[PDB]
C-alpha cells in the first residue's frame, strides 16, 4: 500500500479539515519534491518554492500563503490544541504571521510546561536529601532525581536547538525575505515584524536555559554537600567506636589479669582476702585511669 | 476591571506625579501598541517610535524624550531611590543619557551591594569548615554555604544577562543612532557619549562577573581540602584503632591460654605454684611481644 | 617492488570493475600528483585539478566527471556495500552528486549503526549498577562500561571532525562552485543542490552529537549516584557495628565484674547464695540499662 | 578640603618632579574631563583629547605628547621603578612609544614575579603530599596549597584581562591611529611599531596564561591522586582489622566452649586429666584451622 | 665579552657550514635589528625586511632567499638531523618552501614521537590498576601516571600554540604574501602551495590534539572506575566485619551468662549435672540462633 499523510488544513478565516492523501497527490498540489517533505531532521526551519516547511520534535507543519497544514497528528494529544484554540488564533498582517507565531508559542509554552513541572519535584527531592538529621538517604529518591536530571539535559537539548535554528534564521536577512512567501507570490515592513517576534523567542528560549542551567548547578552543589555530610557523621561514628574500643582493651587487660591471678592451682595466696580486694580496687580503677589517658591521647592527635 | 498601570512620572527638571492609568490610554498616549508594553523578557533594552522601554529583573521604564515614567513601583521598596535620588540626578547633555545613565547606575549599585553580602558570609563559612582541628563540621553552615551559592549564581546569570544585551546594543551603530529620540524627533557626538556610558558600564559588570567566578573556584577548592582532611582523620583514627585491635587479640589469645590451663578438672599440675607464675609471667611478656611485632608488622606495610 | 593501489571503479551507468594499478599509472592517468594521493587526514575532502578527493577513517575516495574510484578496499567488509549497493544508487543530476551522496550516506549510516548498538549496552549497565538493592557492585560491568566509554568519545570525536569538514566547505561558495568539477571541465542552481546536501548531512551529524552528550552526562550521573549509594551503604553498616559494640562493651564490662568476684581466693562471702543471684541480677539489668542508654547517647548525636 | 592628586612627571629628557595637585587645577591644564581621570576600571587603557590614560590593578598613568605623569603612587612601593630605573628608559621614536613600553613592561615583570614566586611553592607542596609513605597528610600545607590557588586565580584573572585589552586595541586600526597623539597634536610607520609592541606583549602574556593552567590542572591531577592513595591505605588496614577479627572470634569461640566445660559445677569428668588435655589439645588445632579456613573464604571474595 | 650566536648555515645545493658570530655583525649582515632576533616567544614565526624568523621551544631559525641559518644548537642532539637529514630535503620551487615545510615536519615529527611514547606507558598502567582482582593498587605507578599525565598536558599545549600560529597565518593573505620574500626581492601560485603546506601542517596537529584529548578523558574515566572499586572492596569487607561481630558479640553475651552462673560461690545448684549440660547445651544452640536472626535482620536492611 502507498504511504499516506494524516493531514488537517486550516484556512485563512480558520475553517478546519481533516483526511489522508497521498504522499505523491501532496506533491502535486503543491509545488515540492519528497527530497522536502522527509522530515529527517529533529528540529528544521526551511523555505522552498514560496512554502515554509517546519519540523519540532513531533509536530509537522507546512505553511502557504492561503492555508496551514499539519501532518501526522494521529495519537499526539494536539486535538485540544487544533480544534480549540487553532481556529481562534488564526481568525490585518498576513497568515504566514499568524502561523508561525502560533507553531512556536505552542512549543515554548510546552517546554515551560515540563520546566515547571520539573522544577519543584528536584527541589522538594533535593531538601529531603539535604537534610542534615540522617546519617543516610533514600535510594528511591535518588533514582527520581536520576530520572528527572535526564528529563532536564533533554529539555536543555531542545532549547538550545531552537536557539540556534531560531538564531541562524535572524542573522542572515535573504532567509526573513523568504519567510515572506506572500509578496513574493503575489508582488509597514514585513522584516521588521519577523525580526521582532523571532527575537521574543529567542529571548524566552534563552531565559529557559538559564533557568536549566541554574537548576543543573544546584544539583551538584547539593551532591557535593551530600557527600560531605555523609563524611562527617562518619567520622563522628568512627570516633565513637574507637573511644568504646579503648575501654574494651582496658577492661579485657585487666580481666586477663585477674584470670591470670585466678587459676585453679596453688598461688600461696588463698588465705587472704585483703590481698583479693586490692587487686579487684587496683584493677578497677587502673581500667579507669588506662580509659582517660587514652581519651586523652586521642584528643592530642 | 480593566488592567492599570501604577506610573510614576519624571519631567526634565525633576518634577514627580504619580498616579495610575488604563493601558489603552497609555498606549494612546505614546506612539506604542500593546505588543510593546508587555515585558516579557527578564532583561531587555528596545526602541519603538522614538521610545525607550527598558526592563530590568523588577523595574519596567520607558524614556521619552521629554519624560521617563517608572511603571509597577509599588511594594518594591523603590521610593527612596524614586522620591530622594532621581530628581536631583534628573536637575547640558539630553535627557535621554540622564536617564539611561540613571538606571544603568542603580541596577549596577545593586548588583554590587548584592555582591559586597554575599562575600564575607561565603569566606567567613568557608574559613570556619577548613580548619583542619575539627574531624568533623557543621552542617547548618553547609546549608547556608549552599543557600548563598545558588544566591551567587542567580549573581552571576544576571550580570551575563546584563553584558550580553549591552554589547549587542554596543557593536551596532544602528541602535546607538536611535537611542539617540530627540534628534531623530527635532532634527559634540550623541554616538561617542552614548558608547561611553555603555563601555563603562559592560567593564563595570565584567569586573562583577570575575569577582564571583574566582568566589565559585575558591568554594570548589575548599570543598575539595574538606574531603582530603576528613579522609586524613578517617586513616589516622582507623589505624588507631588497628593498633588497640593487635593488643585486644593477644590479650584475648593469652587469656584463652590460661583459662584452658584453668579449668575445674585435673590436670596433675596443682601442686607447684611455681608452674603458675611462670605461666603467668610467659603469658604477660608473650603478649607485649607479640603486640610489639604485630605494630611492627603493621609498620612494615 | 613499486607500491600498488587496489582500486574499484564505477562507471556513470553503474558498471563496476576492480583491479590493481601503480601509483605512477595512476597519477599520469589523472592530472594529479603523488602530493595529493597520500591520504595524511584522519577526514579530509579535496578538489585538485577537476578532481574531488575524499577520506573517511578508513574509506579513500576519487571522484571524477565521469567516474569514481574507490582504493584500499580490501580486508574491510566493503564488498557488501560496493558490489550490491552502490550500483543502484548510482544508476537527470549530475554523477558528482550521487557520488557524493552515496558517500556521505554511508559514512552517517555507519556512525549511526554504532551509536545505536552503543546505547542500549550502556544503558542495561547502568540500570544494573544503579539498583540500590545491593551494597556493592560488579566490576566486570564496570569494565565494559569504561571500554563502551572510549568507544563513545572515539565516536564523538569522528562526528566532530565530520561536521567540522562539512561547515567549513558550506561557509565558502568558491570551494561550493569548485565541486561542481562537470561544469568547469565542459562549461537549475548546483550550488542550491551541494548546499542542501551539505546542510542536511550536518543536521543529521549535529543530531548524533548531542545523542552522544546526552549519553555521557548519563554516565557521569550514574557514577555520581553509584557513589552516593555506596557511601549509604557504609553509614548503615558503620552504624550497626557500633550499635553491637556498644552492647559487646557493656557484657565485657558486667564480665570483668564477675570474674573479679569470682577468683579463686578468700572473699568471705561464699557462704551465702542471695549475694550470688543479686550480683547476677543486678549485673544483667546494668548490662541492659547501660546498652541503652548508650543507644540513646549514640541516637543524641 | 578639596580633594587632591600626588603626580610624579618625566619630562622627555628624564627628568622627574613630584608634587601634589588639585583635581580642578589638573583638568584645567589638560583638556580632560573629571569624567576621565576617574579611573573606575581594574584594566583599562583609553584616549582623550590626545592623552592616554592608562589604569592597572593599582598603576594610574596619563601620557601626554610631552611628558608623563604617574598618579596615587604613595605606600605602592614604586620608588626604586619611579627614581631608579624609569628615567633611564625615558632618556628616535616618539615619546609614547618609550612610555607604553615602560609601563607594559613594568606589569610583565610584575606578573612573571608573581608566577615564579607560586610555582616552587606549590611545586614543593604536591611533592610532599603526594608521597605515599604516609597514610595521613598535612593540613596546613593544605591551607598553604588553597591559599595559593586563590593566588594563582587572581593571577590568571589578571593576565585575562590584560589580553583581552591588549587584543581589543589591537584588532581595530582606529585607535592603533589615535594613540599616536603627538602627529595628531602637530602633523617609517607608526602603526606597525605599535602592532609590533602590542602583539608582543600579548603574546607574553600567552605564555604566562598557559603556564597558569598548566599549574592548576597539576593540582587538580594531585588532588585526584591523594584521593587514590589514601584510599588504598584505608582498604589495607581494614583488611589487616579483618584478619585479626577472624582469630578473635575464633578465640572467644573455643574460650566460651572451655568456659563452658569448666563451671564450678559436676560434670562427672573432673577424675580424668586426658579429657581435659584432649579438650586443650583440639580447642587450639581447631582455632588455628577455623582461622585459616575463614582466611582462605576471605581470600576467595 | 660581547654576545655571540652559534650558527650552522645551508645553501641552496645543501652545502653546510657551521661557526660563531657576533649579534652586531649577523644584524649588519642582514637587515634587521635586535629587536628581531631577540626570540621571547615560545613559538614565533614572523616576517622582516624580507627575512623569516621562527622559533619552537628550542628551535631557532632564520630564512632568506639564498640561505638558512640555524642558531644555538649546541647540546640540542640535532647533530643527526643537521647533518645528515636536512641537506637531502634541500637538496622547481623556491628555497622557502622546502626550507618551511623541514622545519614543520621536525616539529610535527617529534610531536607525534613524544605522543607514540606516552600512549602505551599510559595504557599499561591503566590496565594495571584498573584490574578489579586486587583491594588496593600500587602508588608507584600512580606516581608514573602523574607525571605522564603533566608531560601530556605540556604537550597539548605546545600542539595548540602550534595551530593558533598556522591558523593566524593562514586567514590573512598579506601574510602569506609576505612569506614569498623571493618574489618580493626580485619581482603557478605560491599562495595556494603555502596555503597546502600550512592546512596540512594544521590538519595533522588537530589530529593529534584530538588524540591527546582522548587519552585524557580516558585517564579521568579509569580513575572514577577506580574509586568505585575501591569502595565496593571497602563495603564488602565492612559486611564480612559486621558478621563476624555479630558471632563474637552473641558468645561474649553467652560467656557473660556461664560465667555469672559460674561463681566460686554458693549456688545450691553443684549437686546436679542435668543442669549444667542443660545450660550448656542451650547457650551453644541460643548463640547460633541469635546470630542467625541478627543476620536476617541485617538482610533486611
Ligand atoms: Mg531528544
Ligand atoms: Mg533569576
Ligand atoms: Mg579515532
Ligand atoms: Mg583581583
Ligand atoms: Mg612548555
Ligand atoms: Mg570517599
Ligand atoms: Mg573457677
Amino acid at each position: 500500500v502507498a504511504p499516506v499523510f494524516t493531514v488537517t488544513k486550516f484556512d485563512k478565516q480558520g475553517n478546519v479539515t481533516s483526511f489522508e492523501r497521498k504522499k505523491t497527490e501532496l506533491y502535486q498540489e503543491l509545488g515540492l519534491q519528497a527530497r522536502d517533505l522527509r522530515f529527517q531532521h529533529v528540529m528544521s526551519i526551511t523555505v522552498r518554492n514560496n512554502r515554509i516547511i517546519m519540523r519540532m520534535e513531533y509536530l509537522k507543519a507546512v505553511i502557504t500563503p492561503e492555508c496551514l497544514l499539519i501532518l501526522d497528528y494521529r495519537n499526539l494529544n494536539l486535538e485540544q490544541w487544533l480544534f480549540r484554540e487553532l481556529p481562534s488564533q488564526l481568525s490585518p498582517l498576513p497568515f504566514e504571521f499568524r502561523a508561525i507565531e502560533a507553531l512556536l508559542q505552542y512549543w515554548i509554552n510546552t517546554l515551560q510546561g515540563k520546566l515547571s513541572i520539573l522544577q519543584p519535584l528536584i527541589l522538594e527531592t533535593l531538601d529531603a536529601l539535604v537534610d542534615p538529621k540522617h546519617s543516610s538517604v533514600d535510594r528511591s529518591k535518588l533514582h527520581i532525581l536520576l530520572q528527572n536530571g535526564k528529563s532536564l539535559s533533554e529539555l536543555e537539548t531542545d532549547i538550545k536547538i531552537f536557539k540556534e535554528s531560531i538564531l541562524e534564521i535572524l542573522d542572515e536577512e535573504e532567509l526573513l525575505e523568504e519567510l515572506c512567501v506572500s509578496k513574493w507570490s503575489d508582488p509597514i515592513d514585513h522584516a521588521e515584524e519577523m525580526e521582532l517576534l523571532l527575537e521574543n523567542y529567542y529571548r524566552l528560549a534563552d531565559d529557559l536555559s538559564n533557568a536549566a542551567r541554574e537548576l543543573r548547578v544546584l544539583i551538584d552543589d547539593s551532591q557535593s554537600i551530600i557527600f560531605i555530610n555523609l563524611d562527617s557523621h562518619r567520622n563522628v561514628m568512627m570516633r565513637l567506636n574507637l573511644q568504646l574500643t579503648m575501654g574494651t582493651f582496658s577492661l579485657s587487660l585487666f580481666g586477663l589479669m585477674g584470670v591470670a591471678f585466678g587459676m585453679n592451682l596453688e598461688s600461696s595466696l588463698e588465705e587472704d582476702h585483703r590481698i583479693f580486694w586490692l587487686i579487684t580496687g587496683i584493677m578497677f580503677m587502673g581500667s579507669g585511669l588506662i580509659w582517660r589517658r587514652l581519651l586523652s591521647f586521642l584528643g592530642r592527635q
